[PDB]
């Protein structure tokens, strides 16, 4: 399909469409890429992705067009360690791609020590972090193996949902993130990023996270994507 | 997704979200459901279909809700017989749904000798004479139809659409020329068809042979209250 769209304004369990992974699965109309008790806490050593079923027609070279495309979503996180961990993400990669071995916990679940775009939520510490500031969150842009190719300074707000915006447009190959929460706080990075040199023209798309030695939860809220293949 | 939507302008050689389904194939950017030759032809016994992998919310007894989606495409069908057959038809199956046995013939694929509705375009010997656009509720095949001009190599722009307002499912056929078709049976969806469903065509050919071209699609769901 050049065009695809697809929404959840809420995330029911019978779902049909999603590809869950990990300890990914759905509780009270939601999306825990991590895992959480009974009590609906989140646990520690947990790590879980889902993708939409579909595949999204990213680009095509027979064409030269690439795809102009929006995510909407909100995830809020909670813990009671007082610095939750690690961070969720939204991902695009090839349409095959799996929990790579071993990348849980700062990784999330995205990479083990791929060729991906992402938009990581972080919020664990990095002593030698050389994109942010390391004692302190961050919203970073993932391109390829390059982690939080640029990064913008975030806030962990506990149990607060964050809706943020996804919106890449080939027409100039500018990625933007806007992720903002209930009390207009906003936060923002944009990147130019050329999805062809790093993503097959089928790819797919969905979100990531994962807890190690700490953890909290990536309750996976809304969501909303399109994406429309434009010539050029 | 309460909200299900995509649009296939034309079918490339490499499409990631179709389930083959029979002798259904691409060729020449559009969706060959029953099958041609190396050159291109119709041939005889076949049938085949095709399925949007993604499943479609058609309604949720949970919010009561019913989906309000809507259907485009066009098709065309070229045979060397004046009398080919048997037809072409957009339908709405539960998501498991396979081609049926011994399903040939006028059977479009679509009916063993379910849960399923469907808007066919019978082009085979309902006014017994003239070809027929059909809505096939379930197992009663055609509860409503209107004769039909079949018009070889002429691509066919459909839109059918369901409200769940008025659970009036409507079919709107027309021709370059601007001639019109249109039907539309009250259909409670909810009492034939599972909450979830696959969207799709199928198509056949026994004896009198056709191609059956599905040449774009366009779909959009979005349940409501
Ligand atoms: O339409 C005029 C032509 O009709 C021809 O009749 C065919 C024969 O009686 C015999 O072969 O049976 C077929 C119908 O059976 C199969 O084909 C139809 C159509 O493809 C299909 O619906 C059915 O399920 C089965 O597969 C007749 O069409 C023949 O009499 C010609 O001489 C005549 O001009
Ligand atoms: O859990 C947060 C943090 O804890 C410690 C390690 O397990 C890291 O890999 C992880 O990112």
């Amino acid at each position: 399909q050049d065009s695809l769209s697809f929404g959840f304004p809420t995330f029911p369990s019978d779902q049909k469409n999603l590809i869950f992974q990990g300890d990914a699965q759905i509780k009270n109309n939601a999306v825990q890429l991590t895992k959480t008790d009974s009590n609906g806490n989140p646990v520690a050593s947990t790590v879980g992705r889902i993708l939409f079923s579909a595949q999204v027609h990213l680009w095509e070279k027979s064409s030269s067009r690439v795809a102009n495309f929006q995510s909407q979503f909100s995830f809020s996180l909670k813990s009671p360690l007082s610095n939750g961990a690690d961070g969720i993400a939204f991902f695009i990669a090839p349409p095959d791609t799996t929990i790579p071995s071993g990348s849980g916990g700062g990784l999330l679940g995205l990479f083990a020590p791929n060729q991906v775009i992402a938009v990581e939520f972080d919020t664990f510490y990095a002593q030698d972090s050389n994109t942010w500031d390391p004692n302190y969150p961050h919203i970073g842009i993932d391109v390829n193996s390059i982690r939080s190719v640029k990064t913008v300074k975030w806030d962990r707000r506990d149990g607060q949902s964050l809706n943020v915006l996804v919106t890449f447009n080939p027409s100039t190959r500018n990625l933007d993130v806007v992720a903002t929460y209930s009390d207009g706080t906003r936060y923002e990075v944009s990147y130019e990023v050329d999805v062809r040199s790093v993503l097959p023209e089928w790819v797919r798309v969905g979100f990531s996270a994962a807890s190690g030695e700490q953890y909290q939860t990536h309750t996976l809220e809304s969501w909303s994507f399109t994406s429309t293949l434009l010539y050029t």
